[PDB]
C-alpha cells in the first residue's frame, strides 16, 4: 500500500568523497636538522682533533 | 650455500671523511681588547705622572 525506500532498491545510489582521505606525511627530523653525509660502503672513518 | 659479509673480507673497502676534522681557532683576547703597541727593541720606557 506504500513504496518504502527498500522497495526503490538501487535507484537510490550511495555517494563518495575524498574530503577526509588526504593525510600529511612527516619526514625524519634528524635528516633535516643535520648534514647528510654520503657513504659508498658500510664503514666511513672520520678523524677528529683529540688534544 | 650462502656468502656472509665476514666472508667477503677486504673486497669491501672502508672509506674516509674529513667532515668532522676542521676545528676553528680562537685568537688572544688581549690582542683584540687592547692597543697593540709595535716594538722594534726589547725595552720601551713610558713616563707617567706620579705625584
Amino acid at each position: 500500500a506504500d513504496i518504502s525506500r527498500a522497495e526503490v532498491a538501487t535507484l537510490i545510489q550511495e555517494a563518495y568523497s575524498d574530503t577526509l582521505l588526504a593525510a600529511a606525511k612527516q619526514g625524519s627530523t634528524v635528516l633535516s636538522a643535520f648534514q647528510n653525509v654520503n657513504m659508498g660502503t658500510k664503514t666511513t672513518h672520520l678523524p677528529v682533533l683529540a688534544t
